[PDB]
């Protein structure tokens, strides 16, 4: 049996640790919280944790941990399983990307059509837009969004994105909200990330809305793909069965367990989403650098400076 730090949402380790416990009958134990915590955690117990796998919603949590010396290598056949161009991989080897959050624009599409949306996400902060586009400043998704601009264009641009946003942009507390509020005809279109559109759409049936989702694609930074993921930890004096679940996480069966669950984008090209996700690959993600700590508060200030 083993342990599982889970900074991944609850739905997601659920099943993914219920199909593993059917398929091999080893038995998984979740201990749950914020993933930047449970790194803090794990850097901590060092030898002493009893954490044999880390699965977290965000591969750049691990940077800290395999610099630390705290993560084991993991099977490169393994590691092959999800190497699709533009998934990110571990330099030492010591942990591997499962899946995939993207960026969306979505839009009351009997407002507007694919015409009226923009090439880039630095368009949607413009003029053209005013009280007419939705934001969710307090999303982390959206703080991830900001870091990306910083990285690809520099920060005078991702500071302008921001001020454009503070003077044409209407605020939304939450995403769920945002969502909401274009499907009402309160604004027409809201920056969002994909999955809170495909489980309403699941869930009510994509004909009974009004809102579509538009991706720019082509490697603009408003294609920015946020990456889920585990690693062995290198303590772990059970790495038989640790390295046996993150087999399983990259397998088949362990990617179709995820996507039934939460619909993120699979890493394997053989698994097709529930959710009616496109392939990874169509979404021409950009490459962008892991966030860091340090990019998160270089980020904020951006946002402060900016009036949000
Ligand atoms: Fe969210």
């Amino acid at each position: 049996d083993i342990t599982v730090y889970n900074g991944q949402h609850k739905e997601a380790a659920t099943a993914v640790a219920k199909a593993f416990e059917q398929e091999t009958g080893i038995k998984v134990t979740l201990n749950s919280g914020k993933s930047e915590q449970l790194a803090g955690q794990l850097k901590e117990e060092g030898d002493k944790t009893p954490a044999d796998v880390f699965y977290t919603e965000q591969t750049a949590t691990f940077a800290d941990l395999s610099e630390a010396g705290l993560l084991a290598p993991i099977s490169e056949q393994t590691i092959q399983q999800t190497a699709q161009k533009g998934v990110p991989l571990a330099p030492k080897k010591d942990w591997i990307a499962l899946s995939g959050r993207s960026r969306v624009v979505v839009y009351d599409h009997t407002k507007l059509s694919e015409k009226d949306m923009e090439k880039s996400v630095l368009d949607y902060a413009t003029p053209k837009w005013k009280g007419k586009i939705g934001y969710v400043s307090t999303s982390g998704a959206f703080l991830e969004q900001v870091v990306a601009l910083s990285k690809m264009k520099g920060d005078k641009v991702a500071l302008n994105w921001l001020k454009g946003l503070k003077e044409n942009g209407k605020l939304y507390a939450k995403n769920s909200v945002a969502l909401q509020a274009v499907e009402n005809g309160e604004v027409p279109a809201a920056l969002i990330n994909n999955a809170y559109w495909y489980n309403l759409a699941k869930e009510k049936g994509v004909e009974n809305l009004k809102s579509r989702l538009y991706f720019v694609r082509h490697q603009d930074p408003g294609a920015l793909v946020s990456y889920s993921g585990a690693a062995v930890l290198k303590a772990s004096k059970n790495q038989a069965e640790a390295q046996k679940f993150v087999d399983f996480l990259a397998s088949k069966k362990g990617q179709e367990a995820l996507v039934a669950a939460r619909a993120e984008y699979p890493l394997r090209a053989d698994v097709v989403s529930p959710f009616n996700l496109e392939p990874y690959e169509k979404l021409e993600a950009p490459v962008v650098s892991a966030t860091t700590a340090q990019d998160k508060e270089h980020a904020i200030k951006l946002i402060e400076e900016a009036g949000l």
